């Protein structure tokens, strides 16, 4: 990996693994949120960070993802070679956001495109902050000046408003708990768990024949080591589907998607 | 990735990432048992397997893990470089074994070591079997002739009989179940979610003040997708020793016993 000429964006390439695939040979959607996620950590300690700045440190402040978007057009198999290209954005005081483009090495082609939707919160009490004067300026060094949108279309999926599953649920997966596996350095359940877990509950049928090309996920709450999740869905249609997580005993939300699935 | 001069053995590098580190900013003993797995797989894909040989796809056969021994005395942190060497070698009738070497690309000193026993079985019955002389002279050819032995000691670790855990279990973790994430590309349970399972039980203070040296994990039946395990340990011991047991959640049937061995740090 290694940031761009200009030094405003991040590129690394990727073999992918045997123990990455899933059962139609190609890499499976969790595999590609984990790519995502190293380029952007990546990308993060090439320009200094840890990704808190010194006055967020200093604040006790973290970032957060709000939401994320991922389109697939085309799934690598085992050996392929996956670039992906990412970079950050300020979006003045309601937070920032992380774009990613997937390519094949070998062709250059456009694979997938990402975006997420990060908010600023004292990593403590819980509490959302919006973004001040200062922390801009150190991160605004780092960001092209002009807008630069994996989704730039006026009207795009990314940016749609998401509704709240009604029970009952056509389909649901229940009873799910993080494992040690789970969790990351700061003993936080990862972000691509709860797309696994959102995932659960689409049935093997659909599985077996559609492919994901879209999946959208906001982020309301954090599920704790402890926890235990319930996944619903249910089909609103191409087949696409609404999808809730919350938690198993009160029934407090967590996270609320929807996924669209394209005939093999 | 490539093999070896003598085309006998593979070697391949990895580099650490953000999301295979624990608690410890260290590499999980679950990250170390998949690069195991992704080496071996481009060992066998080098030489020409896809790691049934010509024989045994006519007869409807294939290579299953029967144990899984890995010792690590240094865990890589992120950005850290592991370089893995791996090698197989035939055993007879019994089955075959695959070692391997796991060093600091940086340094070159030997950071770990694990070894695993295979036998053969239908794929369709599950029934196992013997190698014949046919599949046996088919792998001889990528093998070294003379033994090279990972864990070449006379009353080494490797080969340590291991009981079964007598209920009640001291500690436990219930109601496992496997996501699409843990299948492989063949719709099987991966081995190296087993070692999660058993890892599931040791207590959090444990993982918190010690590290994981050494795990022995024998493997009896294959967990389905729709299959729920509980994992269930018991101390038996500076160091800490444990005794563990997957078995499934409503007849009891064993799937897994092992043994864990860890230091504090
Ligand atoms: C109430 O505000 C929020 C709280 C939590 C999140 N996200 C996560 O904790 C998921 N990693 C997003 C917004
Ligand atoms: C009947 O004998 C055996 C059955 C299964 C295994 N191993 C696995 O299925 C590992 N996933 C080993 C021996």
């Amino acid at each position: 990996g290694s940031l761009t000429e200009d030094g405003l964006s991040y590129k690394e390439k990727f073999v992918v693994r045997s123990y990455e695939v899933g059962s139609n040979k190609t890499a499976t959607v969790e595999t590609i949120a984990n790519l995502l996620q190293e380029v952007g950590c990546n990308h993060a300690q090439s320009v200094g960070f840890s990704a808190t700045t010194t006055t967020m440190r200093k604040l006790h402040l973290i970032w957060v993802t709000a939401r994320m978007h991922i389109e697939i057009y085309k799934y690598p198999a085992w050996g392929d070679v996956v670039e992906i290209e990412t970079w950050c954005q300020s979006e003045g005081r309601i937070g920032t956001r992380r774009d990613w483009i997937l390519k094949d090495s070998v062709t250059g082609e456009v694979t997938g495109r990402a975006t997420s939707k990060w908010v600023m919160m004292n990593q403590d009490t819980r509490r959302l902050q919006k973004v001040s004067d200062d922390v801009r300026d150190e991160y605004l060094v780092f960001c092209p000046q002009e807008p630069r949108l994996a989704f730039p279309e006026e009207n795009n999926r990314s940016l749609k408003k998401i509704p709240k599953l009604e029970d009952p649920a056509q389909y649901s997966m229940i009873g799910l708990k993080p494992r040690r596996a789970d969790l990351d350095m700061n003993q936080h359940v990862n972000n691509v768990t709860y797309i696994g877990w959102v995932l659960e509950s689409i049935p093997q049928e659909i599985v077996d024949t559609h492919e994901l090309q879209v999946i959208t996920l906001d982020y309301r709450r954090e599920c704790q080591q402890d926890d235990v999740v319930d996944s619903l869905t249910t089909t609103t249609s191409d087949s696409q589907f609404l999808h809730l997580l919350r938690l198993s005993g009160d029934g407090q939300e967590i996270n609320r998607g929807t996924t669209l699935w394209r005939k093999k």
